[PDB]
């Protein structure tokens, strides 16, 4: 007797003789930051029952909900159990599960405060998830709110955009300051800028090796018969930035999970000034601090012929494959050989495979698991690259938020590999 709106309770001691079936999926409706581990309603211990996928509620409104259940293999043969932090957030998710052709749906009542509460309950976290922030813990950072995760008492949020400043002007974060990517990196190269240079223009936006900076941008959908689609592409630019930035030394560096569209969607208001600049006299720390996390083209090389180290090619397949460049300024066309690939999604400015549709990374264990699968581990020294550095440094910022020991960004990417005629290259498909 299947019911529409009337769901099965599964208890405590049933889920727990269930952890490990092969036939359940056991499913955490709550923002994807409490599924990181975010600690949202105050509970002791964050993160997810182990085992569990996140599919957060506020999904139900995409058109796409059912394709991205079967993305994330949710079949009907498979018994769901849903939570969330209480029973009733549950509801529309397991009556929409049931008009889809899923018969065997329950709902777990006793996740918060029981399962939470319990030392022997098994429960995961994202190992690293404090700089991948919340909205929520953005709000109460700029109104001064007692927020968890934060003990300093300096902080800027940091618009980024790649010369493009009505990404900016048309709608950011109370308070925030625009970074244009131009600030942090050369045109000539595509690089990291030098350190004389990094010191300088962190100081000219406010930002000392102490302050911490937040670090988000607008998504404005990026099309390839523009000149500069990247100008569009903001968030990407916002964790290229918090690469660099994290490179050159400042210690404290978060990333507003889905940037300015999450902003949004937790409803808070938004301000359009041109908020001046505060400058500080002195970045106060040698630049870079961190440079085990930037790789250029000798060591790059040499990691190629390491059996410690391994590149990671960021690209999509079209570019892997020398159809395109994925650049209207690159015409080389080809992919560098002995790479690891992981492809990044359609194009150059889109990272479809890492992020979910509102723009938040995808669950770090699928991610984790695809890695795993082309021999991505966190026991080898991995430099991530693409065209530019912008995907690499979505990728690696990955890595890095699952506590992996040596994860780099291999700078120059394409860009600079084909920029030499005697740097040997691979095209067509691999054979
Ligand atoms: C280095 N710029 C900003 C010129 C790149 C950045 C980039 C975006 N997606 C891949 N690379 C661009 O916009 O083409
Ligand atoms: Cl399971
Ligand atoms: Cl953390
Ligand atoms: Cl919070
Ligand atoms: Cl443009
Ligand atoms: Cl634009
Ligand atoms: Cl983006
Ligand atoms: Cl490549
Ligand atoms: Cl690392
Ligand atoms: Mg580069
Ligand atoms: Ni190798």
């Amino acid at each position: 007797h299947k019911n529409m709106y009337d769901h099965t309770e599964i208890t405590t001691d049933s889920l727990l003789a269930l952890l490990g079936s092969e036939k359940v999926k056991i499913i955490d409706v709550r923002s994807a930051d409490a599924y990181n581990g975010w600690r949202m309603r105050g509970e002791v211990r964050g993160g997810h029952i182990k085992g569990a996928k996140s599919l957060p509620a506020k999904w139900l409104t995409d058109p796409e909900w059912l394709n991205i259940v079967r993305f994330k293999q949710i079949r009907p043969e498979d018994a769901i159990v849903l939570y969330g932090y209480t029973p009733e957030e549950c509801e529309q998710t397991a009556t929409r599960f049931k008009e889809n052709g899923y018969n065997n749906v329950s709902v777990f009542h006793r996740f918060h405060p029981d399962w939470t509460g319990n030392d022997a309950f098994p429960m995961d976290r994202l190992e690293q998830y404090n700089r991948l922030v919340p909205a929520e813990w953005v709000n109460g950072l700029i109104s001064g709110e007692e927020i968890p995760e934060y003990d300093n008492d300096t902080f800027i949020v940091c618009h980024a955009h790649y010369r493009n400043r009505d990404a900016y002007l048309s709608g950011h974060i109370p308070g925030a300051t625009d970074m244009d990517t131009l600030a942090l990196e050369s045109p000539e190269t595509w690089n990291r800028r030098t350190p004389e240079e990094l010191k300088k223009a962190l100081e000219e936006h406010g930002i000392t090796a102490s302050t911490t900076v937040v670090l988000y941008g607008k998504f404005m959908h990026p099309d390839n018969a523009d000149e500069f689609p990247g100008s569009a592409a903001g968030h990407i630019g916002a964790i290229r930035l918090a690469f660099i930035m994290m490179y050159a030394g400042v210690e404290d560096v978060r990333v507003l999970n889905g940037g300015y569209q999450s902003w949004t969607d937790a409803g808070f208001a938004i301000s359009k000034d041109d908020v001046p600049k505060t400058t500080v006299p002195e970045f106060g720390a040698p630049i870079p601090s961190r440079p085990e996390f930037a790789v250029d083209i000798d060591e790059a090389k040499e990691m190629l012929q390491s059996e410690d180290s391994d590149l990671v090619c960021v690209r999509s397949y079209p570019e892997y494959i020398g159809e395109v460049s994925g650049y209207n300024y690159i015409k080389k066309k080809g992919r560098i050989p002995g790479a690891i690939f992981a492809e990044c999604g359609s194009d150059a400015y889109h990272m479809e495979n890492y992020r979910n549709h509102d723009h938040t990374t995808r669950e770090y264990h699928e991610i984790e698991d695809i890695w795993a699968k082309s021999g991505i581990i966190p026991k080898k020294h991995l430099a991530f690259y693409c065209g530019t550095g912008w995907r690499g440094s979505e990728a690696w910022f990955n890595a890095l938020l699952m506590g992996w020991p040596r994860v780099s960004v291999y700078d120059g990417g394409w860009f600079e590999w084909s920029n030499d005629p005697e740097n040997p290259y691979e095209t067509g498909v691999p054979k």
